[PDB]
């Protein structure tokens, strides 16, 4: 049971959609640039 992607509020948006995808490459990108 995976959960990288969070729900998008808001109704989510028609844009929102693009970026339940754009953003799992930009996570793999913020878990790989963070500290504390």
């Amino acid at each position: 049971y995976p959960a990288k992607p969070e729900a998008p509020g808001e109704d989510a948006s028609p844009e929102e959609l693009s970026r339940y995808y754009a953003s799992l490459r930009h996570y793999l990108n913020l878990v790989t640039r963070q500290r504390y």
